[PDB]
DNA sequence: AGCGTGGGCGT
DNA sequence: TACGCCCACGC
């Protein structure tokens, strides 16, 4: 099996290579949110989704267009790169 | 556009 | 086990 580990939760046929995806995973089924944001309380599945969020609290954006003579700035990395296929289309 | 929230992955 | 990236879909 190239994804021995599957997920024993019901009508649920999931598999994954790691098992710490499928843990990562089973918060789906389970709606645990360990962390939580400081400013508005809300919780999160997912530390990284966290963090990312905060960024819509504090406004830092990490991630800078390449393109010369543009100077837009992105929370996200997928940002910048729907943003960089918008330059190149 | 701005962002919630999944899987795949390196370390 | 953990964190923190990429990538992706879908409003
Ligand atoms: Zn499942
Ligand atoms: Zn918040
Ligand atoms: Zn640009």
């Amino acid at each position: 099996s190239e994804k021995p580990y599957q997920c024993d939760f019901k009508d649920c046929e999931r598999r994954f290579s790691r098992s710490d995806p499928l843990k990562r995973h089973q918060r789906r089924h389970t709606g645990v949110k360990p962390f939580q944001c400081k400013t508005c309380q809300r919780k999160f599945s997912r530390s990284d989704h966290l963090k990312t969020h905060t960024r819509t609290h504090t406004g830092e954006k990490p991630f800078s267009c390449r393109w010369p003579s543009c100077q837009k700035k992105f929370a996200r990395s997928d940002e910048l790169v729907r943003h960089h296929n918008m330059h190149q289309r």
